[PDB]
């Protein structure tokens, strides 16, 4: 009975982005109001993912020394108590520290639990089929957290999404405390495979530059669209929003789908397919005049982007069994690294570059750069 550990890499994946999509909005409007009862805000928007990226090889080195379970129960205790902090907590530099502190526990979920999820599912079927169901907890914590964190804000009070996020917390680490039991350390087997013999391997080097500039593209499109859209279309605040949903739904209903799909067709294709579509869909986006212009590309984006994750993600597994050491926690420390970028430089630079030259121009170039990147995949074709 192994789904136990699935379904609690699934619920800390889906509660990491639940928090992650809850404070967003709260954060600008009261922290404004008590600096009146750019720089600093950017800084704080980028600090999880720059403590993430800066702590992955870490507990990419850690879980090798001590195992999974004991670095999977700290990421529920550092993260209850960013819960908690986050409820209580109403200056500027408590807000910095617990989001640092989300960030160093998302990394120790995140590397850990893929690491865990690959060594208990050896298979390499089953491997891609269980890292989509996984996958798609990102999906669902992002659609869910808006609507939850509106309403309980609306009507209970501030503090109230943040105390039912903790109970919530609490209830994942009794679940953990019961199955995964990190009672004593035990060590691995063998060796690591060091991150400077894996950091010079082309394959894993041509993977994770197909993750980022896959992820980097939306990472960029989400907050420079609505800036266009009001001075283009003088859309409404609601429209604003409900424009970017069909990303959401889509990267769920790709990744759920191509997890399974892959394999057969090919793993390599899938990913190249996938960086042909959303490059021809970024390009397409610029030409829409309307919401219903739109939808489409959205809809395009989301399911090239789900479907290079979900191919891209199980072939990190299956180049280190077939070249390395099979020692996961280490190389996953890679790919979650590819993540961070994205999140990391993606909002500043996005809006220099559409400051200097424009939008339009700025979704030619991120689509020229993909359409070019997607013949490098043909090299991860298996020799057979
Ligand atoms: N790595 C998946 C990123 C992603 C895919 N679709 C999305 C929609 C909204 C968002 O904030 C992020 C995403």
């Amino acid at each position: 009975s192994r789904k136990l550990i699935l379904f609690i890499v699934f619920l800390a994946l889906l509660l990491d982005n639940m928090l992650l999509t809850v404070v967003v909005p709260i954060i600008p409007s009261y922290l404004y109001s008590i600096k009146h009862e750019n720089v600093q805000v950017g800084l704080l928007f980028a600090s999880k993912a720059t403590v993430q990226l800066i702590t992955n090889p870490f507990i990419g080195l850690l879980t090798n020394r001590i195992g999974y379970p004991i670095p999977i129960f700290a990421g529920f205790c550092i993260m209850f108590v960013s819960t908690i902090m986050f409820a209580f907590s109403s200056s500027y530099a408590f807000l910095l520290i617990a989001r640092s502190l989300q960030g160093i526990g998302s990394s120790c979920s995140s590397v850990a639990g893929m690491g865990m999820l690959a060594s208990v599912y050896t298979d390499d079927e089953e491997r891609g089929n269980v890292m989509g169901i996984a996958l798609g907890g990102l999906a669902m914590g992002v659609l869910v957290g808006p609507p939850f964190g509106s309403v309980l804000y609306e009507f209970v009070g501030k503090t109230a999404p943040f105390l039912v996020l903790a109970a919530l917390v609490l209830l994942d680490g009794a679940i953990q405390l019961f199955v995964l039991q990190p009672s004593r350390v035990q060590p691995e087997s063998q060796k690591g495979t060091p991150l400077t013999t894996l950091l010079k391997d082309p394959y894993i080097l041509i993977a994770a530059g197909s993750i980022c500039f896959a992820n980097m593209g939306i990472a960029m499109l989400e907050p420079a669209l609505p800036i266009w859209m009001m001075e283009t279309m003088c859309s409404r605040k609601w429209q604003l929003g409900v424009a970017f949903l069909p990303a959401s739904i889509s990267y769920l209903i790709g990744t759920n789908i191509f997890g399974i799909l892959a394999h057969k067709m090919g793993r390599w294709l899938c990913a190249l397919l996938g960086m042909i579509i959303v490059g021809v869909s970024i390009l397409c986006i610029p030409f829409a005049k309307n919401i219903y212009g739109l939808i489409a590309p959205n809809f395009g984006v989301g399911f090239a982007i789900g479907m290079v994750d979900s191919s891209m993600m199980p072939i990190m597994g299956y180049l280190v069994d077939l070249r390395h050491v099979s020692v996961y926690g280490s190389v996953y420390a890679i790919a979650d690294v590819a993540f961070c970028m994205g999140y990391a430089i993606g909002p500043s630079a996005g809006g220099a570059i559409a400051k200097a030259i424009g939008f339009p121009w700025l979704m030619t170039i991120i689509g020229i750069i993909d359409i070019l990147f997607a013949p490098l995949c043909f090299f991860l074709r298996s020799p057979p």
